[PDB]
């Protein structure tokens, strides 16, 4: 239970500390909302940059390059448009980024009460008794909610026309390409069982001729250069079909 | 514990996050309600545009035509008139698509208060006074709430007709055409266990060959191009009767 | 939980945006109240049409024939009324359609206020503070529930009477009626269960034909026009007593 | 869950909808409580004439008479007068009915305020405020309890009467008539079983036969003229004892 | 749960409408008051008197004779004695009897306000304000109690005597009457169970000879002579012991 | 659930109708606490004085006898002097019983008010104003409880006195008449199971001759005289041991 | 649920009933306060004289006696000063025994009202308004809880000297006794058992004697005198240790 | 269940009646302080003085002997200043003694009002209203705190001290005082059960013999010198090791 009862008590914490007040002031508030709308998204966005085991798989080993980049990348920046979308629909974010470069606030205001710039930042902040921008920050709202769901709405288009294309230009069919995908997922699990097992066995014949203290037994060496050799990333060539570059690699 | 809070608090966050005020604007009112009624529409229409198998089939290798690909068209796009029948239906989409280009407003207003176009933006947001349009918003939610039904019939009626034309004209009689949907859900789920512990056994056998580091066992071939073939669409020919093309290749 | 807490979301917002307001309005009133009452009625109808199997037997395959067809309306029928009398019986949509045509304004008033047809569609929108639509409001009412309740009297004796006849006139005794209708239902069961294993075995020795790339094993064919000579509808002859017609298909 | 939350909804609608105003109307009020009242009884007085198998066995087949139908009928009506009973216990309904014709006004007012008749039926409305017939309402809810409880004896004395003489003139004894209907139960129960494993194989071999595409057996024919001979519906003479017509058809 | 949920709303409704007023009426109330007393206790005594299978056994078969009819009437009579005393004690029924005959009235009130059998009925009502009557409704309240409670000391001294008299003049002991009872006990049930799977194997033996069509076994006939013979009633007679009559009848 | 649903109701309704005002009046109020008092007490002293099997035994057959009946009837008349201590311990039944005989009064009040007797019987009615009997009441209370008390101290006290004396002047030690009570208790089981066992038989026995239609078996004859014999009561003498007169009866 | 239902109710009467109120009363008050005191103390005392096995032996048989029935006697004594102690620290009791005698008021009040003795008894009663007595009742609770708790003190000495005594001149040494009552308790449940089995068989032989109507089998006789020979009380002497009386009747 | 709520019941009012309400007196305070300090105490104390085992072996029969006296004497206290530190902590006891003797009074406050000891005893009754006292009852609630927690690091050090040195001068190591204890602890429970099974065979024998009626085996005889020769106290002799003096009699 006292897992239970402190991870209520740091959310409740985090939650309460993460209060957003959109501070009201000139200079200083545009940065403010500026951060709240990126640098969790970068996060985010970093974070699927490194998850994905499809780009370690390229990068190791003292680092057509283009295709296979942007792909992981896009694969990866999924995620990251979805934080902002999320965030810019709270409508709270760009509310507050109302103010930013005064070009925006000269062009945004209707010039009625031609006092907008000097104390606009005030809107969001209740604060300013106004009428013209106590009505000028409904709009606002408005210009964040339509933005958000114009991007949410390109982001899955993009995915769209990214996936389409994928599956339209591969030479391979479709009820093949299931059987392979297939494929590669029990080769995945098998390596991962069997590896271990050897890993096992190695490790409890070399601990036992220590504890005895006496020469090994030298059943075999799994080759570092043939490793590195069935890291290849790619996998295909029309004529020898050889999924997975571990199995293309039987030849010899 | 931990998802079932985390995910409260997410969709609490969400829903608090997508209220909609409907902004009372002069001129950025119209999209703000438009983009809510067809953006999301456009969402669910795209994905069940991709989820489909049906589709993909007929996609994949390097991109008549006309009847399958309506018909996968029309049995995607059932749900997302179901989405805008939902919304408009909500009735606030709609009451904030009152004013739209000045022409409904012009053509809406019973021209009593000669003072319609002007703030008439302001009778969703309940600021207005005029005893007029305090009336109309009135109106406007029921012709949103009567489109909306009459759509939700609309989109019944030609799903009923649909289907049964498709029902009516085929060569196949009924109490055959169960048992073939019953054989190729049977054939689907066959070929999916099958194909995954032949994949299980190709995988085991190389990648224990390539453990020991020896020659592979060379038990058979499933061709690239007989797996392109079996990928047909139509399986269809009133001769040889021959289901679910891969039956069909059996004969040669 | 995810969809418990999104299905009661949705059924929250569902229901709070099927609120019934019955915008009091000149002469948009009228339709306002006339589709909620039909529409759904005639959703619920056409899935009635569409649900039961006995229909499709009869029309698949390129579409005396008036007695199936009144049997088969009338038995999708029933609910179409139940939900009409259901509404009525509401009393909300009845109410809403005091309006409708002038005629039954002008013949439904007292004359007492001799202002009614002008402004008596706020009389269920509680605007209006004449005393005698005020009292009519209630007479409406009345008339609402006392029409739902003669109709889903007349609906319960129509099908007393329905199901009395056809139960009166057929050749065959009740008590052989039971049993027969049991074989059928056991007959569908086998069918269903031994059909299924049929085409597993099919589709079983296919693909494995596929998988190796050999020669089928051709058992036995069923026919096609075999099929749908089963497909038949009527099932009766005084003379060959041979339910379920496919059971008749056994002399020749 | 779902079939849980939607059937309290719907009771909640169904039962908020029912409510029960008795419109207070100078002449649209009668029938509305005698709907109320006669209408539901009729449907519970159908539906139990509907559902005994007693009387579908004497209905089929093309339509002394006179005993069975009562003795159906009666034991069909048992629940009808219980509803009424209930619902004129409920006080509500025949309060409705006060007004009815002018007949009953004029006999039932005393005569003290001279201006009943006029505008009585507001007395269960509430809305007259003379003290004659806000005292006068309280008598009619009498009558109605009053009535509705020597309603609920008559009925239980007439189902003594009934049950006593149909138990008093028949021939057999107590300890016999009791083993009988046990044999006629457990008669019942054995055919259901006996006749749905008969028909179940019935139907495996005529299907088998049709996946096959051969000739039947031709084990035996269950004959339709047989079994009309057996629905039989009297079951007794002093001679031959033989009860339950199926067993007396074994004599030949 | 619908179950549940109709009953409890079923009960609530039913308790609800079986609210008792007690409706002030100046010739109305005494029926009121006396159906809510008489009514129900005669229900519950017709249904004692139909329960007990010992009265049947002498009813049946075309209708010293004192003595067991005033036993069994006795012995079902038990529970309306405890209907009417447990209103009684409620009461509110009593306190509704206060009218009664106006000789009941002009004997009742002390004579304090001169206008007691004017106006009277209205003291369980309320609503007159006279003082005496006022305080008279409370010795109404005590008459009720204190009678109620007589009622229920009378009831259970007679079932004392007429337990302990029927236990005293019989001629067997006790010790041997219990062993009796739980003989009777346990040859009721035999008869259960033997009877069942006998009229089981008797339907068996006839409905497989009807379903083949061939003569039945002729194994034995239960005679109905010995049926009525073994329904008598007394079973006793101080020479041939023979409890139970069944067990009486097996010397011829 | 209807069970526990009914009887919670049937509870509330119960003690709802069983509260004790304890009705103010002249002179109806002294037989009301009265019967309050002594009614239950009596009815729970007879089921005492019905419960027991000791009594029975003594009384069946046509009716020294003062030892055992006073024994019986003040093992019996334990449990209503416990109910009338609790009642008179409740204070309120006494309180009732405060007005009396006149008598009671008269010695009661400490004659300051010189009204007593008028109306004192408004004092547990809080009705009357003098300040005077406003204190009275409370001793009234204090006399009720002090005498409960004492009662339930005399009650215990007899109940000593008695099962001492007669275990005192009892000719056989404690260790055996300890034994000797575990003997009967074993000898009332042991003859409950096997006196049901073979009445079960002899039911079977002779079902199976009626079933049959034949002689029976003739076993043994329980002689009824026997019976009567082994009922006796009394259970000792010094010669003869021989506990349990059926045990006793053995010797002849 | 019936007995837990019926057991809270009874509970909370009880409770409700035995309110106490220490009715201010100038004379009746003391026995009011001192029987609650007494009283209960005597029950308990009365009970506890009753449960103990080990009087009982002592006592039956016609009835150095100082030591064992003062052993027993404060055995038993025990838990009556355990209830006084506890109400005497409730406090409500002995406040209501400020009263008693006069001898108690005068020499209690520290005379400064100098009408003390008049009305006192109104000092629990909370009615008297002088300060006086107001601070009075103060002291005697506190008299009350010290007199409370230094009896509580004096009754665990008085165990603590008695139980040490016992410990101490006793000729048997500690780890003995243990092992001797060890002994007792064992020798007491193989008591129970064996005597249990043997009137078990005993009932057997003898009512099997009786079912058939034949001679006993004359096994054994446990003979009476024998009985009480074993029910003797000390069981102690130095030369024959023989503990448990019986084991010491072993040698003759 | 009854338990439960009895307890509960029992509790609350346990807790209630010893309510501390320290009466304000002048005289009769310092003693109810003292005895809610000291009696429990005492009482916990005795109890700790009877409980421990390591006592009654030295005191039985018949009562150096300074070092295991204060041993289990300090072993046993350790309890009693357990519970007057934290009453001491409880701050009302010590409160309510702040009066004791006149010089605690005298010596306390500090002379401002000039009439403290008059009605200083007010001061933990919040009556008296000079702010000199009302000041002081602060201090004094700190002389109580304070002293009290001084008390529990006195015990807890002189625990130590002690224990430090009874573990400083013992002549065994450490690491075999621990199984020292644990071989004690097995001979404790291997004697009881063995001791237990020893004497259930002696008490079935003996009282087989018993309900046979014949002479006994004459087994063996525990001989009594013994049992107390092996409850001796000391258990040690630096040379004969023999701990668990029963043990150490094993030579002769």
């Amino acid at each position: 239970y006292g897992l239970v009862t402190l991870l209520t008590a740091g959310g409740e914490r985090i939650f309460s500390a993460v209060a957003f007040q959109c501070p009201c002031s000139a200079a200083w508030n545009l940065p403010y909302g500026l951060v709240f709308l990126l640098v969790p998204a970068l996060a985010l966005f970093l974070l699927g940059y490194v998850l994905s085991a499809r780009t370690w798989r390229l990068l190791t080993g003292c680092c057509r390059g283009s295709l296979v980049c942007t792909q992981i990348s896009a694969a990866a920046a999924l995620a990251p448009l979805t934080w902002v979308a999320v965030a810019l629909l709270g409508g709270a974010f760009y509310e507050c980024a109302a103010t930013g470069s005064a070009a925006f606030a000269q062009r945004l205001c209707l010039g009625r009460n031609r006092s907008c710039a000097a104390e606009l930042p005030l809107v969001p902040c209740n604060q300013a008794k106004a009428s013209d921008v106590q009505d000028l920050l409904k709009d606002l709202k408005a210009q964040s909610q339509v933005l958000g769901w114009i991007l949410i709405a390109v982001v899955i288009i993009i995915l769209l026309i990214f996936t389409s294309v994928t599956r339209c230009l591969s030479p391979v069919s479709f009820l093949q390409l299931k059987f392979w995908k297939i494929y590669l997922e029990q080769e995945q699990q098998i390596l991962k069982s069997k590896a271990t097992e050897h890993a096992t066995e190695l490790a409890k014949e070399n601990i036992k001729c220590f504890f005895e203290g006496s020469h090994p037994k030298e059943y075999n060496t799994p080759s570092m250069k043939e490793w590195q050799q069935i890291s290849s990333l790619y996998t295909f060539n029309p004529k020898g079909q050889y999924y997975s570059m571990l199995h293309k690699y039987v030849n010899r």
